[PDB]
């Protein structure tokens, strides 16, 4: 397997961890963590250079939400791999929906 990691840092309150695992080279890419910091809202995530966003999540009362997906389109190989490219979390639910809040890289683990 192939496992990678993106900690999400912005200025305001929003942080955040978001894990990928890919078991074959071949194969989907499991993307799961946390977020928190948020203000109750909808939100969403997108790889710089992207064109759409990786997924969209939902907050609770208390300014955090949870995400659990599988993505087969992307790889952590390859030469379209994402490792090494930018995560970012941003207000409003959309590929270019809404103003950054936190981002990070995604490092390789």
């Amino acid at each position: 397997a192939t496992k990678a990691v993106a900690v999400l840092k912005g200025d305001g309150p929003v942080q955040g961890i978001i894990n990928f695992e890919q078991k074959e080279s071949n194969g989907p890419v499991k993307v799961w963590g946390s977020i928190k910091g948020l203000t109750e809202g909808l939100f969403g995530f997108h790889v710089h250079g992207a064109g759409g966003d990786l997924g969209n999540v939902t907050a609770d009362k208390d300014g955090v939400a949870d995400v659990s997906i599988e993505d087969s389109v992307i790889s952590l190989s390859g030469d379209h791999s994402i490792i090494g490219r930018t995560l970012v979390v941003h207000e409003k639910a959309g590929a270019g929906a809404g103003s950054r809040l936190a981002s990070g890289v995604i490092g390789i683990a």
